[PDB]
C-alpha cells in the first residue's frame, strides 16, 4: 500500500521551489505539470512546491535542489510521503526574514532588491517555517517564510504586497520551538521504540476505536532505567511523531514554585491537556516529586504528591490523555501510584549493546566530517558499561581530542578539513570513566560453541534441558510431561561452567543475566535483601531470559563455625516463578561441601551435572579460535603435549596459552630491541614456546579432589540424617 | 455507565457479608426491637490493591439506592492548611442532612497512617478529626461508613478499636472459578471468535487480581489489533476477535502482581493419586475430616480434639501432597506459608508477619496450615548462632489458636534431631507420623493424576517398576517418569528433523524408554540415613537432657 | 566542528585548600572572560522568599554578557543529598538551582564551575 513512497535524490533541475518526478507515477497519483504538492518527509517536516515530469527521473525516487532538500531537514536517501495540494488560495500579506550571518556586507532593503526579481511572476507556493534562497548580490542569501496573511499555505502574486520587516536572529531558528528529532535520533531499542509507538498508537489514527476495545490500555506508562538513557529524548521523539499538543513540565521546575505556586501549573499543565482531542503530556524525574514517605521529611512535597495523585485520575476517559514518566530507578516511586488504576505499565529503556552501541554511533557520528579512516566497530564492540550519553561525551571527547593536536590560531584549512583518527578514538575511550557500570544489565553472549573441546554428551544435555521446551511451544501442548525448569553444576572449581552456561544462552539465542554471589553479598551489605526481588523482576520483564548464580562456594564459606539468608531469599523466591515466561535458571559451584542441601530439592534446580576433564582438543579450541591478537600457532605438533599431559587437569590449558604466548612476546620484543640496537618479528608461535610453558607448568586441581567429586559423583543424597 | 450486583465474582461469600451489613439500611430499616446493639458501623475492606474496593462500595450504593456521598483518600489529603475540615466535615454534614444513607473513604492509609510513621502536624490533627466525626456522629440518622486500604497493619490502631472499623472483610485474591467468573463477566464488552475456553487460560494464570486480568484482556485484544493490518474503516471494528494464542500471548508477557501473597484457597490434588499409603491417609482422615463435617457426632461423646501433627522421614519423601488432599477432602481452604519464607521476614526483625498469618487462619476458617521444611530453620539455628527467634513467635501465636475455631496444624521436617524439641513434646504437636518409603502403586498414580501430553504407557511393563525397583530408596520415583519424558522427546525430534531433512510423530512411550532411563537413574538417600531414620521410627522420646 | 555541546558544567572537587578558589581566579582574570560569582553560604543565608533573589540574578547577569562564566563556592553546603535536607528551603534552592542550570543550554555559550 501507501503510493505516496518516495526517495530523495539528486536534482537535474536548479529551480528553488520546483522539483522532479516521473510522468506515469504522476498519473498514477494524478499529478499535473504545474499543481501544487505537500511533500512530508522525516521530523514532521513539510514542503510545498510545483512538481514537473523528468523522462530521466525514477518511478520510485524523487528529485530535489539543496533548498528542498534542507526544507525538510533530511540527507540524501531518506524517505518522505507526498500529497498534492489542490484547494490554494492566494496570498495576501508575506512577510520573510533574514539570517543573520549572511547580511553583512550588503546594506539595504531586501524586498524590491531580493524578494521582487525572485518572486517576479514565478508562482512558487510558499509553505510557513520553509527556507527560500535567493541568488544576488553576488551571492546566495537564505531567507525564510515565518508568517503569511494566509499563514499555512499560499501563492506568491503579484498583487500580493510583502511584508519587508528586518529581524534576523540566528542560524538555529529551529531549534526551541520544536526540536524535531523523531524516530532517526533513537537506535538501540527498536523493540522498546515499537512497543512506546504501540501504545501510543490509541492517541494517533486510532481516535474512536474504543469500541473494539473498552479496556482503555493504561493511562499512564513509566519509561525507568539507567540514568543518561535518552529518556527525555525517547519522549521528545514520540511527542513530534504524534503531533499531539505536548506540554511536558519538570519535577524541580514545579518544585521550584513555593507554597500555593505549587498547585500552580500543576492543575493548569492538566487544565490546559484537556483542550485537544489528541493529547499526550509527559512529566519529568518523578524521584524528585514522588519519594516514599522515610525519603521525605516535609509536608509541602507531601502535599505535591497528594494533588497529583488527585489530579491522576481527577480526568477519565476525557480525550484519551496520556501521561508519561521517567526516573533513574524502579523502587523510588511511591507504591500509590503504581497501583493498576494509575500508571500502571512500565517498560524499560535498559543500556544499548554492542548492536545498538553501534546504531547510536553510526546516527551519531552523521554530523562531524569524519576523514573516513576509522572502523567504528571496535569502539561498538569495546565500549561497555557506556550509556548513550556517555557515548554522545565519548564522541564530543574525540572530537576535541581531533581539534586539540592543531594551532591556536584556528587555521586558514581547520574548519573546511577538519578530521577525525582510529587512534583519536582509542585515545578518548582510554580516558574515559562513564557512570554505566555496576549494574547487573542484559546482552546476548558471541560465543562460537565450537570453542570449547564440546563435551558432546553434556552439551546435548544442556540443549535438551534448555531449548528443546524453548524453541516447540507445541511440545509443550502435544508431546513430552512435564519440564525440569532449571539445572545445577558442580565439580571441578576451574572449568567451563560459566562457559557452559553463556554457551547454552548463546545458542538458545536468549538473554543472559549472570550476577554474582560477591555481588549478591556486596547488595545485601547495603541492608536490602529486596534487591533479589528486583532482579527476578528483571528477569521477568526480560522474559525469556537464561539467569546465572555463579560462585555458590562464596555464600557457602559464609556459614560461620555473617548469615545464609541471602540463599534463603534466593530459595524462597526460586519456587516462586511461574513455568511459564520460558525463564530458566542456572546455578554453578565448585565443591559440594557447604552446598546448603534444601536448595537441592525438585520443583528447583534439580539436574545435577558432574563435569569431567575435556578431551585433547580444549586448547586446541581456543588455538582454532585463536583471534586473540595473534595470530594461530602452525607446524607444531599439538597431540604430542597432551601426551605429556601438560596441566591436563580441568581449565587453565588457557595459563599455558598465556604463558606461550607472552614468551613469544619476549621474543618479538628481544628481537625489536636488538633490531633497534643494530642500527620479521616472529608473529607466529613455534614449538619452543609451548614447551618452555610445559617446563614452568603446575596442575592446577589435585588428584585428591578428583577422587572427592568421582566419590560425589552421586551426590544427588543429601540431607542425611 | 454505572454498575451493580452482577460485575462482581469471586468473592460472593464476601460480598454476601457487605450486603447483610447494609441489609439494616435496607429490608430491615428499623430493626432496633430484635436486637438493640445497631450492629456495628465501620465496616472496614481490605487485602489486595485494585481488587475492586471502589467497585464494591459503588455496586452497594447503587443497589440499596441510598444517597453515595464518597471521597478519597489524597484528594482530601491535596487541601491545604485549614482546609482539611473542609468536605471532610462537609460529607459527614450531607450525611445528617438525608437520612437512608451511605458513605465510604478510599486510600485509608493516605488519610490516617500510623502516628510514628506521620512527620507533619496537620496528618495528625486529621487522623483527630476523623477519630472525632466517626463515633461522635453516633445514633445519627443511620448512616454507615467504608474504608478501603491496600494492607491492614500499616493503618493507625486507634482507627481499629471495638467502636472504631472493626468488621474486617477480606476481599483477598479471587479463585481460579473466581479467574473464571471475572473473564466471563470482562467478556461482555467484547465479541470474541469463539474458539477459546476461557478455562485453561483461567487455571494457568496464578496470582492474578481482577484488574490483571482485565489487563489480559486489554493485552490480548491489542494483540489481535497488532497483528491485524491498519485500515481506517468498520470493516475491522466489526471483526473484532481473541484466538487462543492471543490469550497465550497475553499469559506470556505479564507479570502476577498478586503472587508472593499468601495464598487461599482449596487445591486439587484428589486422593486417589497417593501410592498406597492407607494407614497414614486414615489416620489423618480421622483427626481432620471427622470434627468437620460432623458436628452433633462431634458433641455427644468420644473425642475431645487434639490437633497438630508433623510428618517426617527420609527427606527426598512424599511427605507434602497429603496437607493438600485433606484440604481437597475437608472442604477447607489450605494456607502453606515455607520455612524459607520466614526467614525472610525475621531478617529485619519483623515479628507482625506470623501474627498476619495466624490472623489470616482465624479469618479464612475452616482451614489447615502447614509449616513446610522446618529443616531449614534447623539449619540456621545449627550452622551458627541465633534463625530460631521465630520458632519462639511460632509457639507463642499457636496458643492463641483455641481448640474450637475449626484450625490445624501441620508441620514437615526431614531431619528430626534438631527441630527444637520444645516444639512437641507437650500438647502442642503431640502426635507424631511416620512417612515411610512409598507403596508400590506410585507409578501408575503419577501416570494417572498427571496427564500432560502423553497417555499412559501402552503395553508396557508396569510391574517391573515393583521387580527391579528403579529409585529404591524412598519417593521421587517420579525421576524415571521425567526421563521418560526427555526421552520421548528425544524420539519426537529425531522423527521431526528426520521429516525435515526428508521434505507419524509416534506419541506412544513404549518399553525400551523405561529400560533406557533405567540407566539414568541411582537412589535417593544413602542407607545409613534409612537405618537411622527407621532407627528414629520411635522418636517422640525428646528432650534428651541429662 | 563539535554540535554536541562541549561541556557545560565541572566539578572542582579533591581535598579542601589546594586553591581551588584560586584556580577560578586564575582562569578569570587570564582567559578574558566577564566573571560573575557567587558564594554559597551568602545565598544560603538569605531568608525565605528571598532565597530565590540573587539565585536567579546570577544565571540573569551570565545572560547579560555574551561570552560569560560564574563559579558557585562550596556546593556541598549547597546541594546534599535528600536525606540530608531536612529543611523545605534547602530543597526549594537546589530545584532553583537545577531547574536554572537545565533551563539554560548552549545559550551565549557559559560554562558553569563548582568546588
Ligand atoms: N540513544 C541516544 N542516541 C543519541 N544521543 C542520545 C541518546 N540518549 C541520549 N543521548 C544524548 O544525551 C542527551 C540527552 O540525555 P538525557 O535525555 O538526559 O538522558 P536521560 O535518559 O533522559 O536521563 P535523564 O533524563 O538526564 S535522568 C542529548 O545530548 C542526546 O543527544
Ligand atoms: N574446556 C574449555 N575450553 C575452552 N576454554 C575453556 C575451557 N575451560 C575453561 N576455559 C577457559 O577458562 C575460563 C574459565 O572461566 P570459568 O568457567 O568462569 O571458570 P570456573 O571454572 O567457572 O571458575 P570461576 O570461579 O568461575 S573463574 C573460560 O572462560 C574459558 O576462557
Ligand atoms: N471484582 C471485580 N470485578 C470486575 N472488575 C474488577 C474487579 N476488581 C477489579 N476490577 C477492575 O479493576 C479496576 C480496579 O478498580 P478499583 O475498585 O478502583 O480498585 P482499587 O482496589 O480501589 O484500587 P486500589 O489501588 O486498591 S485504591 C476496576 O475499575 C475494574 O476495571
Ligand atoms: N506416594 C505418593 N503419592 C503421590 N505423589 C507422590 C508420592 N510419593 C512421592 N510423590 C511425589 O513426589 C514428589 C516429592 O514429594 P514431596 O513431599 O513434595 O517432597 P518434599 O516434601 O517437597 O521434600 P523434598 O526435599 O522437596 S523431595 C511430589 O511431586 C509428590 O507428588
Ligand atoms: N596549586 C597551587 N599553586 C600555588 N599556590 C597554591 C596552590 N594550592 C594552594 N596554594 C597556596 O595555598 C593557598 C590556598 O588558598 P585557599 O583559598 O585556602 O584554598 P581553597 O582551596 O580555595 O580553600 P577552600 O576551602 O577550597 S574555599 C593559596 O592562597 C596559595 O598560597
Amino acid at each position: 500500500n501507501r503510493p505516496n513512497r518516495l526517495i530523495v535524490d539528486e536534482a537535474i533541475n536548479e529551480d528553488n521551489s520546483v522539483v522532479s518526478l516521473s510522468q506515469p507515477k504522476m498519473d498514477e497519483l494524478q499529478l499535473f505539470r504545474g499543481d501544487t504538492v505537500l511533500l512530508k518527509g522525516k521530523k514532521r517536516r513539510e514542503a510545498v512546491c510545483i512538481v514537473l515530469s523528468d523522462d530521466t527521473c525514477s518511478d520510485e525516487k524523487i528529485r530535489m535542489n539543496r533548498v528542498v532538500r534542507n526544507n525538510l531537514r533530511v540527507r540524501l536517501g531518506d524517505v518522505i510521503s507526498i500529497q498534492p495540494c489542490p484547494d490554494v488560495k492566494y496570498g495576501k500579506r508575506i512577510h520573510v526574514l533574514p539570517i543573520d550571518d549572511t547580511v553583512e556586507g550588503i546594506t539595504g532593503n531586501l524586498f524590491e532588491v531580493y524578494l521582487k526579481p525572485y518572486f517576479l511572476e514565478a508562482y512558487r507556493p510558499i509553505r510557513k517555517g520553509d527556507i527560500f534562497l535567493v541568488h544576488g548580490g553576488m551571492r546566495a542569501v537564505e531567507f525564510k517564510v515565518v508568517e503569511t496573511d494566509p499563514s499555512p499555505y499560499c501563492i506568491v502574486a503579484p498583487d500580493t504586497v510583502i511584508h519587508c520587516e528586518g529581524e534576523p536572529i540566528k542560524r538555529e531558528d529551529e531549534e526551541e520551538s520544536l526540536n524535531e528529532v523523531g524516530y532517526d535520533d533513537i537506535g538501540g531499542c527498536r523493540k522498546q521504540l515499537a512497543q512506546i509507538k504501540e501504545m501510543v498508537e490509541l492517541p494517533l489514527r486510532h481516535p474512536a476505536l474504543f469500541k473494539a476495545i473498552g479496556v482503555k490500555p493504561p493511562r499512564g506508562i513509566l519509561l525507568y532505567g539507567p540514568p543518561g538513557t535518552g529518556k527525555t529524548l525517547i519522549a521528545r521523539a514520540v511527542a513530534n511523531e504524534t503531533g499531539a499538543f505536548f506540554f511536558l513540565i519538570n519535577g524541580p521546575e514545579i518544585m521550584s514554585k513555593l507554597a500555593g505556586e505549587s498547585e500552580s501549573n500543576l492543575r493548569k499543565a492538566f487544565e490546559e491537556a484537556e483542550k485537544n482531542a489528541p493529547a499526550i503530556i509527559f512529566i519529568d524525574e518523578l524521584d524528585a516529586i514522588a519519594p516514599k514517605r522515610e525519603k521525605t521529611h516535609g509536608e509541602v512535597e507531601r502535599r505535591i504528591v497528594s494533588q497529583l495523585l488527585t489530579l491522576m485520575d481527577g480526568l477519565k476517559q476525557r480525550a484519551h490523555v496520556i501521561v508519561m514518566a521517567a526516573t533513574n530507578r524502579p523502587n523510588s516511586i511511591d507504591p500509590a501510584l503504581r497501583r493498576f488504576g494509575r500508571f500502571d505499565r512500565e517498560v524499560d529503556i535498559g543500556i544499548p549493546d554492542a548492536t545498538g552501541r553501534l546504531e547510536i554511533l553510526q546516527i551519531h557520528t552523521k554530523n562531524m566530517k569524519l576523514a573516513d579512516d576509522v572502523d567504528l566497530e571496535q569502539v561498538a564492540n569495546e565500549t561497555h558499561g557506556h550509556v548513550g550519553a556517555d557515548l554522545a561525551a565519548l564522541c564530543s571527547e574525540a572530537a576535541l581530542q581531533a581539534i586539540r593536536k592543531k594551532m591556536d590560531l584556528i587555521d586558514a584549512e581547520v574548519m573546511n578539513s577538519l578530521a577525525v583518527t582510529m587512534d583519536d578514538f582509542r585515545w578518548a575511550l582510554s580516558q574515559s570513566n562513564p557512570s554505566a557500570l555496576r549494574e547487573t544489565v542484559v546482552e546476548v553472549p558471541q560465543v562460537t560453541w565450537e570453542d570449547i573441546g564440546g563435551l558432546e554428551d553434556v552439551k546435548r544435555e544442556l540443549q535438551e534441558l534448555v531449548q528443546y521446551p524453548v524453541e516447540h511451544p507445541d511440545k509443550f501442548l502435544k508431546f513430552g510431561m512435564t519440564p525440569s525448569k532449571g539445572v545445577l553444576f558442580y565439580g571441578p572449581p576451574g572449568c567451563g561452567k560459566t562457559l557452559l552456561a553463556k554457551a547454552i544462552a548463546n545458542e538458545c539465542q536468549a538473554n543472559f543475566i549472570s550476577i554474582k554471589g560477591p555481588e549478591l553479598l556486596t547488595m545485601w551489605f547495603g541492608e536490602s535483601e529486596a534487591n533479589v526481588r528486583e532482579i527476578f523482576d528483571k528477569a521477568r520483564q526480560a522474559a525469556p531470559c537464561v539467569l546465572f548464580f555463579d560462585e555458590l562456594d562464596s555464600i557457602a564459606k559464609a556459614r560461620g563455625g555473617a548469615a545464609d539468608r541471602v540463599i534463603n531469599q534466593i530459595l524462597t523466591e526460586m519456587d516462586g516463578m511461574s513455568t511459564k515466561k520460558n525463564v530458566f535458571i542456572i546455578g554453578a559451584t565448585n565443591r559440594p561441601d557447604i552446598i546448603d542441601p534444601a536448595i537441592l530439592r525438585p520443583g528447583r534446580l534439580d539436574q545435577l551435572i558432574y563435569i569431567p576433564l575435556p578431551d585433547e582438543k580444549s586448547r586446541v579450541a581456543i588455538l582454532k579460535a585463536n583471534l586473540r591478537k595473534s595470530p594461530v600457532a602452525k607446524d607444531v605438533d599439538l597431540e604430542f603435549l597432551a601426551k605429556m599431559t601438560n596441566g591436563f587437569s580441568g581449565a587453565d590449558l588457557t595459563e599455558i596459552c598465556q604463558r606461550a604466548c607472552k614468551l613469544a612476546i619476549r621474543e618479538s620484543i628481544e628481537s625489536e630491541i636488538r633490531r633497534e640496537r643494530e642500527r620479521d618479528p616472529v608473529p607466529e608461535i613455534r614449538r619452543d614456546h609451548f614447551e618452555e610453558a610445559m617446563r614452568f607448568a603446575r596442575r592446577s586441581v589435585s588428584d585428591n579432589d578428583i577422587r572427592k567429586y568421582e566419590m560425589f559423583a552421586q551426590t544427588l543424597q543429601q540431607s542425611r540424617g
